[PDB]
């Protein structure tokens, strides 16, 4: 029976069959979530550049890391934003589904650097179910604040 999780931890160091990097669009290292999968999946980076919306996987050997590209808030409209969002999480769910994994390690899209200045913890974790609920994968969401956690944790409670 597959679940929803939430882990406060480093998603470079996740026990799930593959990794969905938050990935900017050029397929560049970056900094924060993207620096950490960097530096634990080096060669997931070649010619991992995709558009905004969308995801793609790199093997590191046979790991699968799915870069999925949210949009960044700053340079979207809300409505345009909103949109890019569901459709990157919807990606990986096809991402996913096509490599046939038991589980995936996930971080909550555009909610970082590319949130805008916004709290878009409800937004993007409800786009993050909308997707992955047509999958058989079980889901460990990765975050780093204390808060995040416990909300994330509440949300997943009250739909079991
Ligand atoms: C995960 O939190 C974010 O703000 C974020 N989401 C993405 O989808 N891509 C990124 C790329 C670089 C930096 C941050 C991001």
């Amino acid at each position: 029976a597959p679940s929803y999780r939430v882990k406060r931890m480093d998603i470079a160091k996740n026990d799930e069959e593959c990794v969905v990097n938050a990935a900017n669009p050029r397929g560049l290292p970056g900094d924060g979530v993207c620096k950490a999968v960097y530096k634990k999946w080096p060669e997931s980076f070649k010619n991992s550049a995709t558009p905004v919306g969308t995801a793609k996987t790199v093997m590191c050997g046979t790991y699968p890391v799915i870069h999925a590209v949210g949009p960044n808030f700053s340079n979207y409209s809300e409505s345009e934003g909103d949109r890019e969002l569901a459709a990157a999480y919807r990606e990986v769910a096809k991402e996913v589904t096509r490599l046939g994994v038991n589980s995936v390690a996930i971080p909550l899209l555009s909610t970082g650097v590319y949130s805008g200045g916004k709290d878009r913890l409800t937004q993007s974790l409800n786009h993050l179910f909308t997707a992955m609920d047509s999958t058989d994968a079980d889901v460990v969401i990765y975050c780093r604040d204390k808060e995040w956690e416990k909300k994330i944790s509440e949300a997943i409670q009250m739909r079991t």
